């Protein structure tokens, strides 16, 4: 965006927000969140027994399933815990932290409606070298001054914290929490494994086996370039399962771009070709096509949970010497004043600041405004309503040429 050069070019400023950018992304990125978003909905939806698992992939009843499929349940069912514990605990925390942006720049610059609090210091500033002003309103003055700054202060290290938490709220994600939450390391390394056994045991029975099983392979390579390459999404966030189990859900705006129609058509394709299939080949293609496609799904949670990392703990940092430079503020600079008798480069820099807050600030607000909002294994994973929807909306579970 053009906001985000400004964002950098500002971020020297003092009392400013800094650089709160990432790459070509606002620091609190929506098109980062939205992907990453797409994979945790597909973890929601993971079935952890077999009838769960035809109605899933859409098997027809009439078919058996080898005993050793069974190993999917329990590593489906935790990487199913994994995404509801991201849901619930570690998503809500970044919209949060895109409002404390949103918060923190309407408070010093003020709410377009409006003073906010930079005029406001300006102004005391403006009694503290007027010489018209008694001893006492001078005093006074500086004492609401340095309130003032100190609830900027305050604010600004609870920012810092909840950046430091959501900080620790990825590496448990990543790592696990020693406790119920199995880690995406662990995850992933359960799903390599099952992976390469079934592969072995089912992915290679024959030629159209192989065949049709890179033929997905590709479309989710292809999906993928595609959902990398596209920066920036114009609409509010949204899922969709149109390409079915096969590839998993997708952000519905990027339904619009031409190759991911094309991929479709392909999965349109894929699905009269398997529902007519000999039995072993059309379970196996779909069962096996899924699975290749969350071990890619768990390789991207993986890597852009790191990447995260490295975004909040920069975001951290921001709050961090924000809180600083208010404290340097309402000490240092302020006595100088008092010293010179002389506010008025001061007052130009918090003008400035209050200017370069605005554009973080709307940044942020277009972030939240845009953000998606909404061995038994019975007890732990039970069957909920989640996949529901999509069972009797996607054209993958049209079953009327069966």
């Amino acid at each position: 965006h053009s906001l985000i050069h400004t964002i950098k070019l500002n971020s020297n400023k003092k009392y400013g927000p800094g650089d709160m950018t990432n790459g070509n992304q606002f620091i609190i990125s929506k098109q980062e969140w939205a992907t990453i978003g797409a994979y945790i909905q597909t973890g929601l939806g993971l079935p952890v027994n077999e009838q769960q698992l035809r109605t899933h992939v859409n098997l027809s009843q009439d078919i058996s399933i080898p005993s050793d499929f069974s190993q999917l349940y329990d590593v489906y069912c935790s990487d199913k815990t994994s995404a509801e514990w991201w849901n619930k605990n570690l998503y809500p925390l970044i919209i949060k932290s895109a409002n404390d942006i949103a918060s923190y720049g309407f408070k010093v610059a003020g709410d377009p409606s409006i003073d906010g609090y930079f005029k406001k210091l300006q102004d005391e500033l403006d009694n503290i070298v007027d010489n018209n002003s008694d001893d006492d309103a001078i005093a006074k003055a500086i004492k609401d001054f340095k309130a003032r700054c100190g609830i900027l202060i305050k604010e600004a290290k609870q920012y810092e914290e909840a950046a430091k938490n959501i900080v620790t709220s990825l590496d448990q994600f990543l790592h696990g929490d020693q406790k119920k939450l199995e880690g995406v390391i662990n995850i992933q390394k359960r799903l390599k494994e099952v992976q390469t056994a079934l592969n072995q045991a089912h992915g290679e029975s024959s030629p159209a086996h192989k065949e049709l099983l890179e033929k997905v392979k590709n479309l989710k390579t292809t999906l993928e370039r595609t959902i990398k390459a596209e920066q920036d999404l114009e609409k509010k966030v949204e899922y969709s399962f149109l390409l079915g189990p096969l590839l998993g859900f997708v952000v519905y705006e990027i339904l619009e771009n031409t190759a991911v129609q094309h991929i479709k058509n392909q999965i349109d394709e894929i699905k009269k070709q398997l529902d007519s299939a000999q039995h072993d080949l059309d379970r196996d293609v779909k069962i096996i096509g899924m699975l290749n496609s969350i071990n890619t799904d768990i390789d991207n949670l993986y890597s852009q949970g790191q990447e995260a990392i490295k975004v909040f703990q920069k975001l951290q940092g921001i709050w961090a010497t924000i809180g600083a430079q208010i404290e340097n503020l309402r000490t240092t600079s302020l006595q100088e004043v008092q010293d010179s008798d002389d506010a008025d480069e001061i007052q130009i820099e918090l003008e400035d600041a209050s200017d370069a807050w605005l554009v973080v600030a709307q940044e942020a607000r277009d972030f939240t405004l845009n953000a998606y909002s909404t061995s038994n294994l019975e007890y732990k994973c039970p069957e909920n309503n989640f996949m529901i929807y999509w069972y009797n909306n996607s054209d993958w579970y049209n079953n009327s040429d069966w």
